[PDB]
């Protein structure tokens, strides 16, 4: 259907824009601390700790098989990065630390993306 086509066109714009958020975001980790997922070989222990682990590269190939249906599911997953990195690492961590400064600097790129979705539809 024509519905169906103009559905993947929105969905295709939205990862468009997604992709640019997710670039934004992943720039205020210039370490590269949340680039890829924590290593299962040197933290054996850490899916007794963290139940839903995440990170920029595993979020980056769900958002180009288009699976974001919505921003929210997008915050969802940086969320996820934020929050596990908080309860795992103490609070004087470089780790802890950066997911803070993360937080921050984010905050405002996502800000500015919920008024772009809503605007643009």
């Amino acid at each position: 259907s024509m519905e169906q086509v103009a559905m993947e066109l929105r969905l295709t714009e939205l990862t468009r824009l997604l992709r640019s958020v997710l670039d934004q975001l992943q720039d205020k980790d210039p370490a590269r601390i949340f680039a890829q997922p924590v290593s299962l070989k040197e933290v054996p222990d850490y899916l007794d700790h963290i139940k839903h682990p995440m990170d920029f590269a595993t979020m980056r190939k769900r958002l180009e098989a288009q699976g974001y249906k919505n921003l929210h599911e997008f915050e969802e997953d940086f969320d996820l990065i934020i929050d596990n990195c908080m309860k795992y690492n103490a609070r004087d961590t470089v780790f802890y630390r950066a997911a803070v400064r993360l937080r921050d600097q984010g905050g405002v790129v996502l800000r500015q993306a919920r008024r772009e979705v809503d605007s643009i539809g």
